[PDB]
This record gives structure tokens, C-alpha cells and sequence, in this order.
């Protein structure tokens, strides 16, 4: 749990 | 629902 890639909040492909 | 900014796949804070 923190920052970098996976899922959650931020960029790439989801729900805006 | 796409790329951008929001919640789902990528970058930024979460699980991962
Ligand atoms: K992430
Ligand atoms: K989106
Ligand atoms: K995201």
C-alpha cells in the first residue's frame, strides 16, 4: 500500500 | 471510463 503501479488513484486506464 | 486520470489501473497511491 503506497505509490507506484498497480490499482487506485492516479493515471492510467479506469474511472474518471 | 478510459484512460486519464481517476481510480483503476496504474499509477499513483493505492494496492499494488
Ligand atoms: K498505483
Ligand atoms: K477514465
Ligand atoms: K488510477
Amino acid at each position: 500500500v503506497g505509490a507506484x503501479a498497480x490499482v487506485x488513484w492516479x493515471w492510467x486506464w479506469x474511472w474518471x
